[PDB]
């Protein structure tokens, strides 16, 4: 077992899809993204995570909700690396993948950024939710 | 397996420590290290790659040249994370171990910086060289 550092703050819930990662590889990225990303949700196998994030509409009082973007992963397709930006909570996330880059979520990139090699491949993540994304963490195929 | 981007230029001749690499886990790093960093030699196990930099005495009409480094890894010490200065060149090179944070090579850090996390430890490197590095990209151990 691999895994990241901890990337983000003490906000929200924990949360951590390591036993639904046992249904198979990553198959679908989903998440909400305005000036922020405000949760994410992926999909292991056929079998989708809760929504780690956007706990209720009423998180409009701290922070715009955003548009649900989808990333549907070919057979074949892991993601390999994740640019973070990050403090209090997690601003912005852009993945890539052995196949293809994918759009930022989160349009601000202020915070402090890291690249994150994820090492054969994301296997899960793990982390904090509320009304957004507090942190997170990358568990790898490795 | 994965890798960072390309760190650097199109200077130079390529290299990659790959093949090299599977005779062991990173056990030495070793640099010359000036206001920039000259060049890098890795050890894998018990193997020595080339110098991958400062191909000769004459580039001193280039950039300065710096003192040797050697730091030693132990058993189970790997790089988890690489702060890299580059542009036409790299710069300036900061490892740290799961151990350790050790010194920058390079004391100059002027240039476009990124933070490179690599989860479970650096594998082996791969690049460009002449008088100096060219460039760097950082493979992972998956
Ligand atoms: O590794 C750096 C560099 O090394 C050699 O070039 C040395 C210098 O050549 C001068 O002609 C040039 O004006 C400088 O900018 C170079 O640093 C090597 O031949 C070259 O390919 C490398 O980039």
């Amino acid at each position: 077992q691999v895994a990241s550092e901890y990337l983000g703050g003490p906000g929200g819930d924990a949360f951590d899809d390591k036993a639904l990662a046992q249904n198979g590889d990553i198959t679908r990225i989903e998440m909400q993204c305005t000036d922020v990303a405000t949760y994410i949700k992926l999909r292991y196998g056929k079998v989708d995570s809760r929504q780690w994030g956007w706990a209720n509409e009423n998180c409009i009082q701290w922070s715009k909700k955003g548009v649900k973007v989808v990333h549907e992963l070919s057979s074949g397709e892991y993601i390999t690396s994740a640019i973070v930006t990050y403090g209090k909570y997690v601003q912005s996330i852009t993945f890539k993948t052995n196949k293809r880059t994918l759009p930022r979520c989160g349009t601000s990139a202020t915070e402090k950024s890291v690249t994150v090699l994820i090492p054969g491949g994301l296997k899960y993540i793990s982390g904090r939710w509320g009304c957004r994304i507090d942190g997170l963490r990358f568990h790898a195929k490795c």
